[PDB]
């Protein structure tokens, strides 16, 4: 629906997994007129990427949800070469830049807020039966300061219709400090996965996005700077076993401790479900109020 013609590059705004995010104004009036919008594309065009990519562009297609970032379209040149993802543009950028800048006046009830929100839309996406595989603070886009929502789905798998996980292994460099301990192990994903990474989005939250406190930098001290390469998660999976965990963050709440230490179970069916979760979220920030 988009003419290539008449998108007009303006900045970018992201890379993530094979490929990049820019901003650009689709105005094919020629009269600066034209909306802005977010155009996500492949960095180099393999097939394997390619497919990957039309298979995500039908996931958001058909995703309605108030914090799922809105589909608008797609674009394409010579025949069906230089595929591009038409999204709407989210004016604050990633929630994990904007809680940084903002921090000091983002109170816990307003984290709450956002992390009810998340709970909302991956609760929608379970019930597409989709794994999100990737969800971080990186990964979800703020429109005002009273919504956010979940902004990429790359890694994105739908669930056989006869098991409830999905296997695989993704050649390069995976978020292994988001990962649960059986997508560690066995590379298992499933809604207990994703459950188990929103813990670690609650945590990233509730941190502030702090310079020390990241996730990586909280497990790698952990094991020790020590480990090179594929002895990081093999070191990872043991602290994980033995119940090893991320610290509580500074100023959190006890009760939202251990909503992620609750998250943070090895017993895969022992973890909450998202509805279970935005319930007790909800209940908390209404004692907050
Ligand atoms: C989810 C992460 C995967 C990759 N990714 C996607 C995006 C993205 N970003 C935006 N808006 C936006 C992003 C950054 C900034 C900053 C602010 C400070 N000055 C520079 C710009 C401002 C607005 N809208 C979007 N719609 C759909 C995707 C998407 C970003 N990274």
């Amino acid at each position: 629906q988009f003419e290539e013609r008449h998108l007009k590059f303006l900045q970018q705004l992201g890379k993530g997994n094979f490929g990049s995010v820019e901003m650009c104004r689709y105005d094919p009036l020629q009269d600066n007129t034209g909306e802005v919008v977010a155009v996500k594309k492949l960095q180099h065009s393999t097939e394997e990427h390619l497919r990957d990519f039309e298979r995500e562009i039908e996931i958001l297609k058909s995703l309605q949800h108030d914090n799922i970032v809105k589909y608008k379209g797609v674009c394409y040149s010579a025949g069906r070469r230089n595929l591009k993802l038409i999204m709407e543009y989210l004016p604050y950028g990633s929630l994990r830049d904007y809680l940084q800048k903002h921090k000091e006046r983002i109170d816990h009830i307003k984290l709450l807020q956002y992390t009810s929100q998340i709970c909302k839309g991956m609760e929608y996406l379970g019930t597409k039966r989709y794994i999100h595989r990737d969800l971080a603070t990186r990964n979800i886009l703020v429109e005002n300061e009273n919504r956010v929502k979940i902004g990429d789905f790359g890694l994105t798998k739908v669930l056989p219709q006869d098991k409830e996980y999905y296997k695989v292994k993704e050649p390069g460099e995976s978020p292994i400090f988001w990962y649960a301990p059986e997508s560690l192990t066995e590379s298992k994903f499933s809604v207990a996965s994703d459950v188990w990474s929103f813990g670690v989005v609650l945590y990233e939250l509730f941190t502030y996005i702090e310079k020390s406190k990241s996730p990586p930098a909280e497990f790698m001290r952990m094991i020790g700077n020590d480990k090179q390469g594929q002895m990081i998660v093999f070191h990872l999976i043991e602290l994980l076993k033995n119940n090893g965990r991320l610290p509580r963050p500074d100023g959190c709440p006890d009760e939202i401790y251990m909503i992620m230490t609750e998250c943070w179970n090895n017993n895969v069916n022992q973890r909450p479900s998202f509805r279970d979760l935005a319930l007790r979220v909800d209940q908390i920030r209404d004692n907050m109020a």
